[PDB]
């Protein structure tokens, strides 16, 4: 009965990792706030800091994504994800299980 960001993307979880990716996948907000969702953005953080780091360029237009902007080898990381519509950008998604880029 009011229009807001969409609620937060929901089910995020981790695919496959390596040295120099972390794929992820996600499922869409339960709610879009009253406009339609445009896009996501995905954001990384070395495990036991506050250091959020958006990995993406472009709006993901998919409820997919190939993490590569940034990753270090044997660091370990949590993700999140963010949905976003006309009106704003969510809070992120429950942050993943821990991963550590290595094969």
């Amino acid at each position: 009965g009011s229009s807001s960001p969409p609620s937060p993307p929901l089910d995020l979880h981790v695919t496959d990792a390596g040295r120099k990716h972390i794929a992820i996948a996600w499922k869409p907000p339960e709610k879009n706030g009253g406009s339609p969702i445009i896009g996501y953005h995905v954001e990384m953080c070395p495990v036991g800091t506050e250091k959020w780091m958006r990995v993406n360029s472009r709006p993901i237009k998919d409820l997919k994504f190939k993490v590569e902007e940034g990753v270090v080898p044997d660091k370990e990381y949590v993700l999140r994800v963010r949905a976003v519509n006309a009106i704003g950008v969510s809070e992120p998604s429950e942050i993943s299980e821990n991963v550590v880029a290595k094969d």
